[PDB]
């Protein structure tokens, strides 16, 4: 038995957050009140713009619908 | 970059095939004109009862939605 996942690349785009969110890579806080980092279509990762490039590209997650 | 699919194992259920159909591992036919064997519900295999022994687990799909 194992568990059904998505598997596949991260998909980033710039995310407008509207409330305080730190980086899920390095752990700083997204700054800005707009634009202030990318989410992942997919998985909902955050990260920075300078943290894109740092982050490893394997998007997992598990599917429960 | 990278493809993104749907991973877990096998959920077969009995199936009534509509058609002459094959078994996707053995090759022969899936005998009769109802519940002739079962299908992946997740990635549509098609096999007898019998050979739901014999298959592996391991069920992916690529995502296209
Ligand atoms: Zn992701
Ligand atoms: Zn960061
Ligand atoms: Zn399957
Ligand atoms: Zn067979």
């Amino acid at each position: 038995g194992s568990r059904r996942a998505s598997v596949g690349s991260h998909r980033f785009k710039v995310y407008n957050y509207m409330s305080p969110t730190f980086c899920d890579h390095c752990g700083s806080l997204l700054w800005g009140l707009v634009k202030q980092g990318l989410k992942c279509e997919d998985c909902g990762m955050n990260v920075h713009h300078k943290c894109r490039e740092k982050v490893a590209n394997l998007c997992e997650f598990i599917v429960t619908d």
